[PDB]
């Protein structure tokens, strides 16, 4: 089974530690042994004007899936949104309010539907690809979320120059380790069974970052560099 | 305290990763300091031809956590079902009726209870063992589920003559390695305190395997075995 | 960013590993990078004459925090309950009774806020430090529970003595190891990025100690003590 994910992403930081804006999209092509990424595509946002509220967030991710796998042809594309498994082809008005989820998702849904929706049936008709809303049980999913904060921590060695000093805050549970020109990227959850990723960086001059736990957000890590 | 406790199984998966059937179920003696099994009885089921629906799983733990306790003469029986340290003793209508699980749940128990209350009494009018439905909270359950991972992987070593290609889908959370004729089975969660199992298995010649997350079940590992 | 967090605490157990009573209350100072104290401090309880019942746990802590941030000056409190990071100083009856918890919940507030809030609001007056109650995300929080372990851990050593056996059940997640002097706790879970702290112990001439998983308490250890 070979499957393209897509995930945003990592997220530049007050001083408070609040989230400004999403920094990575990134779609991955998983095959066995599902524990990286064989293939990659990345899109970086603005996190200085993004708007946190509402989903631009899936909106890419769904757009960049299909960019993905037109190139690789997976058997399915695996989408983050937990809605049972069904597949973004049939999520019409009807169905999504025949969903077990929250009032304030079926709303949420029945917007992002709208494009969303003939979009998944047109790229469907030409190409036999599945996208299905799976979400948290997904390993490609997560295999992405990784490789969103791989990237989102390329993205802070390259643009801490502009930038004086970033904070990012990095997705659930990840670390990411820069030695001699790459960045690996890891879960620090070893029940995912070791999965991992790696993307190349050059790093400025006098640059300098250090990883540690968020103290306001359980769990999450802080990328911060200085230059 | 010495405690037994019972719990099904391994699954045979087919190539969508979709099961077919569970494979074994094991009860086990546990003491301290509660990481490993003292002692440990096996019985297969047939994972082809099993129906997933129902329980007939629960019913073969129960039973055969009684035939291990009548030997071992443990203080208790822990059984998987969290419902509040019940006694299955005292599992009638009623009391399952005013228990705080969903009604679906109810259900379930009032039809188990049916046969499953008399032989939890009747063993314990003779044993003065009880029967306690404590589930999640209890180590020996999960340490009888790492068992249950690890002659399920004992199940597939021996068994991938007859079928020609097996892939076993493990319990959550945990990891079978292979040495020089023994599986060691491990939990992949160190939270849980270091748990883990050992079996004998005899690996027949050219037979190869591996161990590797599944895509679509996060969290959970695949045993893959060829001939 | 400067952060106090209180918190109580480990248990002595009976036979049948039923908390009998809480050991240690711990105040700590957390700072960069987070993952230990720069400064503690500590108030045992009487486990023995301890109401488990109620909440003078809760007490305790915001008064022992007080205590130390008067001291030490951080920027601010972080209170272990979840409420979604409401500053104590404004938790009065009408705002309590329109916060999204359980209704016993509210009347546990309700009860707390009598003395809780005043205390809160007189300590803000004079030192514009707020008590926000934050909860399980708080990092801070994590770790005074680690020390709370630590000190539980320690007073268990010292009281071995007096009384001949001790059972010790740790914080969730965490273990505790003795080498020369010093007793050093950490978080078994990577995900919280690597959480610890440390106290010095005495050890009087032939105690033993060891730690295993708690059977009946999946994810929590036992420290068990003898003379």
């Amino acid at each position: 089974s070979r499957i393209v994910a897509a995930d945003t992403g990592g997220a530049v930081l007050d001083e408070t530690f609040e989230p400004i804006g999403l920094i990575a999209t990134v779609a991955v092509l998983v095959e066995k042994p599902y524990r990286s990424a064989k293939e990659v595509m990345v899109k970086y946002a603005n996190p200085y004007d993004y708007d946190l509220t509402g989903r631009q967030a899936i909106r890419d991710e769904v757009l960049l899936a299909i960019e993905l796998a037109r190139k690789v042809k997976p058997d399915v594309i695996h989408l983050d949104s937990t809605l049972g498994g069904i597949e973004l082809r049939k999520l019409d008005e009807p169905t999504i309010d025949a969903l077990g989820i929250s009032d304030k998702g079926k709303e949420v849904w029945k917007e992002l539907s709208k494009d969303l929706q003939p979009l998944a049936r047109k790229f469907w008709e030409e190409t036999n690809i599945e996208i299905v809303a799976i979400g948290k049980s997904s390993v490609p999913v997560r295999i992405a979320e990784i490789y969103a904060g791989i990237y989102s921590a390329k993205w802070g060695i390259e643009n801490v120059e502009k930038e004086g000093h970033l904070i990012i805050g990095l997705p659930r549970y990840m670390e990411v380790n820069i030695k001699d020109g790459k960045i690996i990227g890891r879960s620090l959850d070893p029940r995912e069974g070791g999965l991992y990723g790696s993307a190349e960086v050059s790093v400025p001059e006098g640059v300098k970052w250090e990883i540690y736990p968020n103290p306001v957000a359980r769990r999450f890590m802080i990328f911060e560099i200085f230059s």
